[PDB]
């Protein structure tokens, strides 16, 4: 005799990022999603600009349309992985998996 047969709902949701850093005052919106676009379709690619001036950030958010696609820039990205390593404008890019969290929680009472 058994029991089990158990298993968790697998569903599909919006959980693609790509941050990249170390961009070049050249890089922009366009080119770097052209960048990205090679390994899959992007569904946004946004450069944040310094607060003060319109100063290209060394910094900038993309996302993917396929989890896969972001994990493929990764690899590509990582001049450590089996011939990766990218570069815009003679300068590195790193790309890695962002996150839009928001710092907010409710903490527990006491006695």
């Amino acid at each position: 005799g058994s029991s089990g047969s158990s298993g968790l709902p697998s569903d599909v949701t919006e959980g693609k990022t790509v941050f990249i850093r170390n961009l070049s005052f050249d890089s922009e919106e366009e080119a770097l999603g052209e960048v990205l676009q090679q390994f899959g379709d992007l569904k946004y690619v946004r450069v944040v600009l310094h607060p003060d001036t319109e100063h290209s950030k060394g910094c900038a958010f993309a996302q993917f349309m396929t989890q896969e696609a972001a994990q493929k820039c990764l690899a590509a990205a990582s001049l450590e992985a089996e011939g990766g390593g990218l570069k815009l404008d003679g300068r590195q890019l790193k790309v890695d998996l962002a996150v839009t969290r928001d710092e907010a929680a409710s903490g527990p009472s006491s006695g």
